[PDB]
């Protein structure tokens, strides 16, 4: 049980082969959940399941750059469900953010943001009792 929203300081940035795993619940009327990896002020990678747009459930991927919002990127393969706890790990690879929930691939996001090594700090927020955040080199 930890306090969202929830900072997880990712020291000397992000480099290939780091995988940071998240567990919690999401909660039984979730609307979204959010992942923010940020270099400083820009979002190098935003992933976030929205549950209810236009009555459809998406995961949206995007970056932050100079306080402006870049081009989406949609997955609608949603493998949350209100009320259950989940897995949500992010490896790190040379030219992609890859993310499996619950031990089943889901996406992968092109690195847009190249300095990997500044991207310092993990925002976690939204819908979800979040029960630990940690990551390790495979
Ligand atoms: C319109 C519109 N519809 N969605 C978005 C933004 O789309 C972005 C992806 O492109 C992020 O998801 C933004 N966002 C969502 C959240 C968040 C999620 C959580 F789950 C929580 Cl808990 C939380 F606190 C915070 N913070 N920022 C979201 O506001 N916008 C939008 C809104 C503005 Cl002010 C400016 C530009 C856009 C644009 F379309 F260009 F992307
Ligand atoms: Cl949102």
């Amino acid at each position: 049980p930890l306090i969202v929203p929830y900072n997880l300081p990712l020291p000397g940035g992000v480099v290939p082969r780091m995988l940071i795993t998240i567990l919690g619940t999401v909660k039984p009327n979730a609307n979204r959940i959010a992942l923010d990896f940020q270099r400083g002020n820009d979002v190098a990678f935003h992933f976030n399941p929205r549950f209810n747009e236009n009555n459809r459930r998406v995961i949206v991927c995007n970056t932050k750059l100079d306080n402006n919002w870049g081009r989406e990127e949609r997955q609608s393969v949603f493998p949350f469900e209100s009320g259950k706890p989940f897995k949500i790990q992010v490896l790190v690879e040379p030219d992609h953010f890859k993310v499996a929930v619950n031990d089943a691939h889901l996406l992968q996001y092109n690195h847009r943001v190249k300095k990997l090594n500044e991207i310092s700090k993990l925002g976690i927020s939204g819908d979800i009792d979040l029960t630990s955040a940690s990551y390790t080199m495979i």
